[PDB]
This record gives C-alpha cells, sequence and structure tokens, in this order.
C-alpha cells in the first residue's frame, strides 16, 4: 500500500496473509472456512495465515492453516486478468471471535463515490520497494466507469473497477494482490491490477465481487 497508514494491529479482521515461506499475496475471509483472493495469486502449497499484523514475529492470535484446495474461475484468463478471482477452502475451519472473523459478501455492486477500505502487507514504494513488516491500509473512492475507461482505453471489462486517486501518491501495489477492498461493510472488491504504483492517471483496478457472488455461492455449496 502506497500512501497509506498503519491499521492497527487485527482492525482488519478478515484479512488473509497467503504463504508459501514468504507472504506473496493477501486474500478475505467469508466463511470459517473459505477465503476470496485473485487468480493470478495460484500456487499449490498455500498456507493461509489468518489474525495477523506483523507477519514476521509471532505475536499471538495468528491461526496458521493450510489450503486444502485452490479453485481459480473457469474463465479466469491470464493475458486480460478478466475473472480474476479464486476460492481457497481451508483444511480446518479457522476460530472465528473479535480478531479473526468473516467480511459479508454485497447484495448489489457499490456505486462511483462509494470509499473504500483497501489494505496489504504489498510494497510501500511507487518508485523501489519497501515491504512493511505490519497491515497497512488506505481509504478510497470507487471512480467512475468513464474515468476509469479513460485511465486503461481497452482494458477495462465489466468485471472491473477503478478506484484511488488520479493524484498520484496513494494506491495498492505488488504484495497487495488477492486483498480486500471493503465498502460498508461489505467485500466489493479483490486487488487485481493497475500500471505501476501510485502514478498520476493510472488507478488501481479491482476485481467487481458484485458479479461473482451466485458463483461464489454455488461453487462453495458444491465443495
Ligand atoms: N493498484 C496497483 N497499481 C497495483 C495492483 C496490483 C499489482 C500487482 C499486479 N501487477 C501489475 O498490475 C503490474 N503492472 S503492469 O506491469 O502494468 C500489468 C498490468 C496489467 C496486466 C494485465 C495482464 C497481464 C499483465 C499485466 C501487467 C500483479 O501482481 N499481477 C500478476 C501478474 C499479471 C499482472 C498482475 C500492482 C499494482
Ligand atoms: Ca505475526
Amino acid at each position: 500500500i502506497v500512501g497509506g497508514y498503519t491499521c492497527g494491529a487485527n482492525t482488519v479482521p478478515y484479512q488473509v496473509s497467503l504463504n508459501s515461506g514468504y507472504h506473496f499475496c493477501g486474500g478475505s475471509l467469508i466463511n470459517s472456512q473459505w477465503v476470496v483472493s485473485a487468480a493470478h495469486c495460484y500456487k499449490s502449497g498455500i498456507q493461509v495465515r489468518l489474525g495477523e499484523d506483523n507477519i514476521n514475529v509471532v505475536e499471538g492470535n495468528e491461526q496458521f492453516i493450510s489450503a486444502s484446495k485452490s479453485i481459480v474461475h473457469p474463465s479466469y484468463n491470464s493475458n486480460t486478468l478478466n475473472n480474476d478471482i479464486m476460492l481457497i477452502k481451508l483444511k480446518s475451519a479457522a476460530s472465528l471471535n473479535s480478531r479473526v472473523a468473516s467480511i459479508s459478501l454485497p447484495t448489489s455492486c457499490a456505486s462511483a463515490g462509494t470509499q473504500c477500505l483497501i489494505s496489504g502487507w504489498g510494497n510501500t514504494k511507487s518508485s523501489g520497494t519497501s515491504y512493511p513488516d505490519v497491515l497497512k491500509c488506505l481509504k478510497a473512492p470507487i471512480l467512475s466507469d468513464s474515468s476509469c475507461k479513460s485511465a486503461y482505453p481497452g482494458q477495462i471489462t465489466s468485471n472491473m473497477f477503478c478506484a484511488g486517486y488520479l493524484e498520484g501518491g496513494k494506491d495498492s501495489c505488488q504484495g497487495d494482490s488477492g486483498g480486500p477492498v471493503v465498502c460498508s461493510g461489505k467485500l466489493q472488491g479483490i486487488v487485481s491490477w493497475g500500471s505501476g504504483c501510485a502514478q498520476k492517471n493510472k488507478p488501481g483496478v479491482y476485481t467487481k465481487v458484485c458479479n461473482y457472488v451466485s458463483w461464489i455461492k454455488q461453487t462453495i455449496a458444491s465443495n
């Protein structure tokens, strides 16, 4: 997260770290056994780490659970990033409480101007790399479709939305991939792609989760 602030320990209780000997993507806990993340985060050998703040220190409240299966959307296209969403089933149910909790799926899509909270352990620098120990937070508005398509001509599908600041200086970045965009208590987006990080006129692009609620439900019901 570039231009964000330290969230505070466990203040984003649905945030997950995907770990394969190092943090490589974020995710969101949506019930005690299922996590949603991005399809580009797919990897075998994923351990989901819940209740994290400093990802480099055991502090208490962590729960480490292996993934028993990762289900990339059948129509994910790696060239366009259209349908960039994946479901991860946990080997065991997480223990939910104050510090580890699920986030609700949306019942409707959010409008342009809705302010949301984006969080992750990704890069904090626009030019360079600096990964934080603790979880970083950024408040950012959903942009209009016209501004989003003006920023990225021909690259925005109806399963994507832009969120952020056209002036540059505040954005998600490498390492935040798969993480939550929460608006009014609902999971509206998944960190997917962008051109650089926090560049002027190149806002972040997010997977539009409201288009996938039926697929998420049907898929969790059959697995
Ligand atoms: N909000 C941001 N500015 C932001 C958000 C997410 C990221 C991580 C993300 N990386 C990028 O978007 C790199 N910027 S990129 O190189 O300009 C880019 C953008 C879109 C693309 C679409 C399809 C294939 C390749 C693409 C590469 C990533 O890990 N990817 C996995 C590999 C494919 C690209 C996505 C970076 C920045
Ligand atoms: Ca920790």
